[PDB]
């Protein structure tokens, strides 16, 4: 609404990187790797917190350079969430830019529900948990375009946030990134209006949301099983095909899925509307 963008760094978020002790690596990009890290006094609380640091690989510059800040710069504009995985501070001066997030110990949820015992409560709450971060960030007009389940990472409490490792991914060598002219996109899980147009919306967020309400109410299986993305995928998805009910979905998760995969953008519903609806059902 009022702001679009284009804003600036707001320094408050800075931390001194002398106070960071790096741990294990956690996943890698190209360009961008995650680590786990102390954090020696952050925070007005004065706490050690293991955290997780976004930073750029021995091997970058550029633009790269330029899109490790501008995910700096769209995390700073968020705000906090209990149902994303929020920034808690970065170092830009004095060497490489360091992004200081929250550490999810317990990991993505797609290695989460393979791994899996579960209950249809469990399922029902990251739903709504995902589904709140998404609200969130709808109301932020903040697009995230790789709504999946691994991308959802699991807190304390096993709490639901939603993320993005970003320039942290390996996109390059994951055979759920198709290629595509010369980009690598999570086709199987992308609304038509955005693989064919290119059009990226709230709407299409949306969309992804359905995909990953089947994953998680399949326990992880791929989508669309057994069907390769080709030309006549693209015709499957264009024409209205959508994937059975997973065997775990009540009928009422079913038919939100269903919602989410209309194939005019308006007539998907709203992440609110999910919340709400999700909500009652409990
Ligand atoms: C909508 O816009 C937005 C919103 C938010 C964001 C920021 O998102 C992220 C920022 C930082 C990380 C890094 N990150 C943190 N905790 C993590 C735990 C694991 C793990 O695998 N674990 C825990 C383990 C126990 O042994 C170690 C096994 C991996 N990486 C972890 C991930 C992010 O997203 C998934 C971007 N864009």
């Amino acid at each position: 609404f009022i702001d679009p963008t284009q804003l600036p760094y707001n320094e408050k978020w800075e931390f001194p990187r002398n106070n960071l002790q790096f741990g294990k690596t956690l996943g890698a990009g190209a360009f961008g790797k995650v680590v786990e890290a102390t954090a020696f006094g952050l925070g007005k609380e004065d706490a050690v917190l293991k955290v997780a640091v976004k930073m750029l690989k021995s091997t970058a510059h550029a633009d790269e350079k330029e899109a490790l800040m501008s995910e700096l710069k769209i995390m700073s504009h968020l705000g906090q969430h209990e149902n994303i995985v929020n920034l808690l501070g970065a170092c830009t001066h004095g060497g490489p830019v360091l992004v200081i997030t929250e550490y999810c110990c317990y990991g993505d949820l797609l290695n989460f529900l393979r791994r899996k015992q579960l209950s249809s409560r469990d399922l029902l709450h990251f739903s709504s948990q995902v589904a709140q971060g998404m609200a969130f960030l709808a109301s932020k007009n903040c697009i995230h375009r790789d709504v999946a389940a691994r991308n959802v990472l699991l807190t304390n409490g096993h709490v639901a946030k939603i993320g993005d490792f970003g320039l942290a991914r390996d996109i390059m060598n994951d055979s759920n990134y198709i290629v595509k002219g010369n980009a690598r996109l999570p086709v199987k899980w992308m609304a038509p209006e955005s693989i064919f147009d290119c059009v990226y919306t709230v709407q299409s967020d949306v969309w992804s949301y359905g995909i990953l309400l089947w994953e998680i109410f399949s326990l992880g299986l791929n989508p669309y099983p057994g069907i390769l993305v080709n030309s006549k995928f693209y015709k499957l998805v264009k024409d209205g095909y959508q994937m059975a009910q997973p065997a775990f979905a009540p009928k009422n998760i079913y038919s939100i899925m269903q919602a989410c995969w209309a194939l005019e953008p308006t007539h998907r519903p709203t992440f609110q509307q999910i919340c709400s609806f999700l909500q009652e059902q409990a």
